[PDB]
């Protein structure tokens, strides 16, 4: 006795920041005695949020349950993952699955930087930025005397005599050769599109021959 | 031999760059003496006076006397031991005064490589150096401007720190690095001459 069924979610990609409650919708139809279950997924971790129309152990405190979805009370950057609703028909004639994606927003924190005081004119010169609390991740913006770093060193700018390489997601800034011209107060802001972007410590650097 | 003497009023001369200076060498006991000066520093050795005459490389600046060699100007090149050498023609007698010269050059600004950050726990090498000053530089580390105790421990307000200093390498080395070590570092270089130059203060943070 297979019936023609449906399982979908108004919000295929939810987004909300830390601590606020949030509902995850899952509207299904075609089912006479359905068994709804939610499961969690991120990286290699996978644990059930709802099992047997009941919310599992680890969530009852915060996570409530409905024919239409799971409502929370608060979240954390732990909950950032893909939620998979799963409706089956008792006995198992029919079965469907909506896959909702959650992003828990966390503004970026101050980036730690390792600009070194000096480096020799000519050899490689690795500097860095990183932050690690902002969700989504940080995109980094290098400065020099406060004048934003052109991801492109060559071409028109003013920077076209500098030998660097940037990386908006590693923050790794790498000179090669290092030039006398590169002496400057370096820094970097980290923005993830959320909250306010944090700027690191400006660190002067001198090219010593 | 006949009985002779060769000495110098100034066994260890000291004077800074560009000023003229005389090197004395008063000798006695010699009837027809052949005075010659020779230069020495490290592995370089070249004659300043040969055959009672000043050699090629010096006539411009260096003049000659029965009592010594007068200059007109010096450089940190001339910093070395000068050896006067009087012999008696034919070679019956012979003596030698050994004068030491130090040409003074104030210290220049020290280059420093304090790194922005380091991990709480592992080794943390920072540095200072200067290289124009003569005599050499003795270095003085600071932290928030509070002079570095060559001995971290030994009840100094620093016992909790784990560093090692070196007044002549400038090498400052943490091990372990502690959260406590976050600070605006710098160093002055003094060689006892002129004015001591202070490097760039570089803040440093002990992360994770």
């Amino acid at each position: 006795a297979m019936g023609s069924v449906t399982v979908h979610s108004s919000e295929p990609e939810v987004r909300i920041p830390e601590n606020n409650p949030v509902k995850l919708s899952c509207a299904y139809s075609g089912f006479s005695s359905p068994r709804v279950e939610w499961k969690f997924d991120q990286g290699d971790t996978t644990r059930l949020v709802c099992y047997n129309n009941k919310i599992t152990a680890s969530y009852e405190d915060r996570v409530t349950f409905l024919p239409t979805g799971i409502t929370f009370k608060s979240v954390t950057r732990e909950d950032t993952g893909t939620y998979t609703c799963m409706v089956s028909e008792e006995g198992g004639n029919s079965y469907g699955e909506v896959k909702v994606k959650l992003i828990v927003l966390v503004p970026p924190s101050k980036p730690t930087v390792n600009i070194p005081s000096s480096a020799t004119i000519g050899n490689r010169a690795v500097l860095t930025c990183s932050e690690q609390d902002g969700s989504p991740p940080s995109e980094y913006t290098w400065f020099k005397d406060g004048i934003v770093m052109p991801t492109n060193p060559k071409s028109t700018r003013a920077f076209s005599n500098s030998s660097y390489v940037l990386n908006p997601t590693t923050g790794e800034l790498v000179f090669d050769p290092l030039s006398a011209s590169d002496t400057g107060e370096y820094s970097c802001e980290a923005r993830n599109g959320y909250g306010t972007p944090m700027t690191s410590n400006a660190v002067r650097m001198e090219a010593v021959e």
